[PDB]
């Protein structure tokens, strides 16, 4: 009878083990979502990402190219993948309705700030983690940024950095904690994520 749609492009820096996830939790999603995907990773598929290689990525193939490779011909949305990293250099391909970080190597946060401000700027609402580690259990929540714990070495910086209005997701425990990054923690974290994506999209309106 009364038939509703895709609004928005939604912008996700981060294309690994959790990126991926959300692309794919965002591609799936029917009667809504995005109508503009945009993805931005500078990484290849290696031996060591079987969540890739199981769903058919050939080695060496950029994760932006196999994404973009499951939006065929005839898929109703836009897919597109953009192979680099972003720097200070092309923050010009960071814009839309919603921006959502999910980098890892390395020290992150200067880029990802960078990310939030130059995307706000352009009035883009932001969403990132603030560690993703875990073996299981631990839980996945939400909270914006100056409501952040401040020990937690992300929500620090980014307050510090001045950034207001962005919105937080992950379980807390990190990269200098003892757990390992584990399969059900990134499905969680990434099904929390898209959630998250969705509310902020219909803010766009
Ligand atoms: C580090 C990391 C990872 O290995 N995997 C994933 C998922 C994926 O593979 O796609 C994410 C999202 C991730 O990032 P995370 O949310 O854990 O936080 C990244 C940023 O958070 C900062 N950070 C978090 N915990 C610590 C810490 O315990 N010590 C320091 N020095 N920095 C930290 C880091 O500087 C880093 O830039
Ligand atoms: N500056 C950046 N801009 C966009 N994406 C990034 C940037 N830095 C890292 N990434 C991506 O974030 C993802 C992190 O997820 P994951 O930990 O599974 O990958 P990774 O193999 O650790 O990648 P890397 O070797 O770059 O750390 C990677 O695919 C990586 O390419």
């Amino acid at each position: 009878e009364g038939k509703k749609v895709p609004h928005g492009e939604v912008t996700l820096v981060g294309a690994g083990r959790l990126g991926f996830r959300t692309a794919l939790n965002l591609m799936q999603i029917h009667r809504g979502g995005p109508e503009r995907i945009k993805v931005i990773d500078g990484q290849k598929v290696s031996a060591d990402d079987l969540i890739f290689r199981l769903m058919g990525a050939k080695i060496g193939e950029y994760k932006v190219k196999f994404i973009e490779s499951l939006a065929c011909d005839g898929f109703s949305r836009t897919v597109q993948g953009i192979p680099e990293y972003i720097t200070g250099d092309n923050l010009r391909l960071i814009g839309g309705d919603v921006v959502c970080v999910e980098i890892a190597g390395g020290d992150t946060l200067p880029i990802t700030t960078e990310i939030i401000r130059y995307a706000q700027e352009r009035g883009a609402a932001t969403i990132s983690t603030m560690g993703v580690f875990g073996i299981g259990e631990e839980d996945v929540s939400v909270v914006d940024i100056d409501e952040a714990d401040p020990e937690n070495p992300i929500a620090a910086y980014l307050q510090a950095e001045g950034i207001h209005e962005h919105v937080l997701v992950g379980t807390g425990k990190l990269i200098r904690d003892w757990e390992p990054v584990t399969p059900h923690v990134l499905d969680r974290v990434s099904e929390v994520m898209t959630a998250e994506i969705l509310k902020l999209l219909r803010g766009a309106q």
